[PDB]
């Protein structure tokens, strides 16, 4: 089914300055939308601020300043941070957003139409900080900041308050069956698998109702009311949740501002999403609660979750890191660093050996040396002679490249899909260096022809599927190759010889990635 590629982060509290954890779970939601584009296919990617909650208005109380003030001030430090790390998120989305409300009422009505909303009550622990209703099982004692006897999470650490009220209640317990259902029928929808096999088992053990509205004292109201209800308002997650769908129907000028929310999802063939990225934090939210919305309110299923090893909410500024190593140096490391485990350590030794190492040795060293004056005398792509053995094998693996890291790219696991590429790269290197093009120009220029078409093919192929991950290196790289932009997009452009002989390099200057000390 031929729709538009829809690619989501989380909506990010507003509490606390953009660090870290939303830089990495919106890097991971860019690249995905970035490697759908280069393959050739409309892309929607959905980033944004969760705004409203009882959280978000105690960070405005002890900062002095309004909750609308402050979530305002927060979500432009957000959009901030997004355009300096060079992102190409096509919307910013905000759950204080008017169009996004009307959403919000509109998915409760229908699911309270439905019969899956009643008046009950919640009584049992909460964590705030992370907006979550808790059983007994999953706290634990701890101290709070003044260091006195008190209940903490288990997920997270944080303090937990016990909650007694009358509140609009979710038939969550209605559910369990079609969500094993889905789960069994879609066993790619939760990645990776091991988080996959972790939710079933919640699922499997049986699941309570859930709480979807709180009193509005309770949350000082800054919240969505209820529709109905002006006394109660909309839990925090399933507004916050909700941003996904308000997103699929947006309309979206040239500026990246909403200019018109359409009533059916149809129109704008985003929803449901294809992936939705989120820490391992929130995945109860997005594999439980949200399907089971959706199934209540008789809309579509999202193709895949996949969950990361951080916890998306000793210093590490992304920004300033990114000023002293390179901004897709910086990305690379980050996404080569860790698949799915906190494990993999961040550290500037480590990041100085992957930069010099991958970046500079393996990448960058290849490119000087098929485009230098010393070894292509005439600035351009040859035409090769007859190909032996051994460059055969090379050029099988190139080939087999961009199925391979369309695989890993699909499922998604980036980090494997980066080293299936330097993997390649590693091998024109061993190549080149077996061949000595360098000794080849006086020795045997029919030769040479031949071994710099094929470093100059396997150069282009590994950039193009890097592209996602290294999007201004890629076009300096490009640039370099003399690359027309025809050639730098498209799955017709992953074959082999996609390029022809007799292309012109580009004008000399220069480094790519400049090594560093140790
Ligand atoms: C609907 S995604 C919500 C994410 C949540 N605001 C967080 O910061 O973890």
């Amino acid at each position: 089914v031929e729709k538009v590629f829809f690619v989501t982060s989380p909506i990010y509290y507003v509490n606390a300055a953009p660090h870290i954890g939303h830089v990495y779970s919106t890097l991971i939601t860019d690249v995905i939308g970035r490697y759908h584009r280069v393959k050739g296919e409309r892309v929607f990617a959905l980033t944004g601020t969760d705004e409203h909650g009882q959280k978000v208005a105690e960070a405005a109380k002890q900062k002095q300043v309004s909750p609308y003030d402050f979530t305002t001030a927060v979500a432009g430090e957000f959009k901030k941070c997004f355009e300096q790390m060079d992102y190409s998120i096509d919307y910013f989305i905000r759950t204080t957003n008017e169009q996004h409300k009307a959403v919000v009422k509109e998915l409760w009505t229908k699911l309270e139409q439905k019969g899956d909303i009643y008046l009950g009550r919640y009584e049992g622990w909460y964590s705030i900080s992370d907006e979550s209703f808790l059983t007994p099982q999953n706290i634990t004692d701890g101290v709070d900041k003044d260091g006195n006897p008190c209940k903490v999470s288990l997920e997270s650490g944080h303090v937990v308050t016990w909650v007694s009220e009358e509140n609009y209640m979710f038939r969550l317990s209605a559910f369990r069956e079609r969500l094993l259902e889905w789960y069994h029928a879609n066993p790619g929808c939760i990645v990776p698998e091991f988080r996959r096999r972790e939710v079933i088992r919640a699922v499997e053990k049986g699941l309570p109702d859930l709480s979807v509205s709180r009193a509005r004292a309770t949350l000082h109201n800054w919240a969505i009311p209820v529709p109905g209800n002006p006394d109660h308002c909309v839990y925090v997650w399933l507004d916050a949740l909700t941003n996904y769908l308000t997103g699929s129907r947006l309309r979206v000028d040239e500026s990246g501002k909403e200019v018109s929310l359409v009533d059916d999802f149809n129109e704008l063939e985003r929803f449901p999403a294809d992936v939705h990225v989120i820490g391992k934090d929130i995945l109860k939210f997005h594999a439980i609660y949200w399907p089971a919305f959706l199934l209540s309110a008789g809309l579509p299923l999202p193709k895949k979750i996949v969950a990361h090893g951080w916890w998306t909410k000793n210093v590490f500024d992304p920004v300033e890191k990114a000023e002293e190593f390179g901004y897709d140096a910086l990305k690379y490391f980050l996404l080569r660093e860790s698949g799915f485990s906190d494990d993999g350590d961040y550290s500037d030794k480590n990041m100085i050996a992957r930069l010099n190492g991958e970046l500079a040795d393996t990448l960058g060293n290849l490119v000087m040396r098929c485009t230098s004056a010393k070894i292509n005398v005439n600035g351009e792509w040859p035409s090769p002679a007859a190909y032996t053995e051994e460059d055969e094998s090379l050029i099988q693996l190139i080939k087999d490249l961009p199925g391979t890291a369309d695989h890993y790219y699909l499922i998604p696991d980036i980090q494997k899909a980066i080293i299936a590429v330097f993997d390649v790269l590693r091998a024109i290197n061993a190549y080149v260096t077996d061949m000595a093009p360098w000794k080849l120009v006086k020795t045997d220029p029919e030769r040479l022809r031949t071994v710099l078409y094929i470093t100059l093919e396997g150069v282009r192929v590994t950039t193009l599927l890097l592209s996602p991950i290294l999007p201004r290196k890629s076009v300096v790289i490009f640039d370099m190759l003399g690359v027309p932009e025809v050639h730098r997009k498209g799955i017709e452009n992953f074959e082999f010889g996609a390029v022809p002989p007799g292309t012109r390099l580009g004008p000399a200057v220069e480094v790519l990635f400049s090594k560093r000390s140790t």
